[PDB]
């Protein structure tokens, strides 16, 4: 004991939410207890406690509009928090957290250590310069490790962490020989912006063999990702599923064989699906974006990375897949991730806390 985890309010049916509540029960369940216990800043009530389930949690609001206010009444709340607890290690899931926890660090007069979490790309969202708050950084990418040395950080104060993902016992299979080649999507729709499905559509169209593509996912732009399959004559390769509960037990029960799965982001948070694919033996195709892909994929083992915008790579890569020019043996790739499971994550995520300590 003690460890804080802090963030602002999520919306509580996100990816993070289920990493931190794992991170915090096997915390709890480690030496006798190791004691865990969160804090949100909230402009509102509107996060889900179901995740929260045996969490011990409080929380501060604060819905001023002049954000100088309501980040001062955040401060105060936090500091006296910090009394009434006294965690000796605060980890903060979101950078302006960092700002919240040190400031309240000096007000409360507590001695503790701060450690950041991010979850996202620090580019891309607000508040950047807010990390440099923290003592220590907990990366959950490479990329993201570089955007904190970025702001004058020391490499030995970051520990690349990644994030976990379970171990699996089935593998899908590639399809069987002399059967077209089958492409896998799994998220969100959006045909420029974040996720490029333009670009999956352009690459696909472009390449050379017998292929189909299995899309899991919707979104607003799914009437226009659509018209581009018909516009490009793709329309008749494509299979569209909708938004579904449990993307990997469609794969199995109706899909059954992949070829690998496509990931064409401009950027990703944390791509936890190319995991998911690859706990599961599926080789990986992504865009080499900010940050997390080039983690996971090893080229020419498990997957390939393109350049950002380089299409004729991708569609390349498709080609040799395709062919058999590039074979990814199904049956090896889930030990290709080793470092990202569950009980090997959990001890270098708890080594990486403790070893700056």
């Amino acid at each position: 004991m003690k460890i804080a985890f802090i963030g602002e309010a999520v919306s509580g049916f996100g990816g993070m939410e289920t990493v931190i509540s794992n991170v915090i029960h096997t915390f709890e369940n480690s030496s006798p207890k190791i004691n865990c216990e969160m804090f949100f800043f909230c402009r509102n009530d509107k996060m889900d406690k179901a995740w929260l389930k045996e969490i011990k949690y409080a929380q501060s609001f604060s819905n001023i509009k002049l954000s100088f206010l309501r980040r001062a009444k955040h401060v105060y709340n936090f500091s006296q928090w910090l009394k009434e607890t006294s965690p000796d290690i605060v980890i903060c899931i979101d950078v302006i957290s960092c700002l919240y926890a040190n400031k309240a660090r000096k007000k409360s007069g507590k001695h503790f250590t701060i450690f950041s979490w991010p979850h996202f790309s620090l580019d891309h969202k607000k508040h950047a310069e807010c990390i440099t708050y923290a003592d220590y950084h907990l990366a959950i990418s490479s990329g993201i490790k570089e955007q904190i040395m970025a702001r004058g950080i020391s490499a030995q104060d970051i520990s690349v962490v990644y994030n976990p993902v379970s171990i699996k016992t089935v593998i899908v299979p590639p399809p069987e020989r002399d059967k077209p080649a089958v492409f896998l999507y799994v998220g969100r729709l959006k045909f420029e912006g974040q996720k490029r499905v333009k670009d999956l559509f352009d690459g696909l169209a472009r390449t050379t063999g017998e292929w189909q593509l299995h899309i899991i996912g919707d979104g607003s732009d799914f009437e226009k990702c659509q018209a581009y399959s018909r516009e490009l004559g793709i329309e008749q390769r494509v299979i569209w599923y909708g938004w579904q509960s449990a993307p990997w037990q469609v794969v199995q029960q109706k899909i059954k064989n992949v070829t690998a799965l496509l990931l064409t982001s401009a950027f990703e948070g944390f791509p936890m699906t190319l995991l998911e694919a690859m706990s599961y033996g599926i080789p990986c195709i992504s865009s080499d974006c900010m940050s997390g892909p080039r983690d996971m994929i090893k080229p020419g083992l498990n997957g390939e990375l393109y350049t950002p915008g380089a299409i004729d790579d991708f569609v390349g890569h498709l080609n040799r897949v395709i062919s058999g020019e590039v074979k990814y043996q199904h049956d090896i790739i889930p030990g290709t991730i080793e470092r990202f499971y569950d009980v090997l994550y959990f001890k270098n995520f708890n080594n990486a806390i403790f070893s700056k300590l």
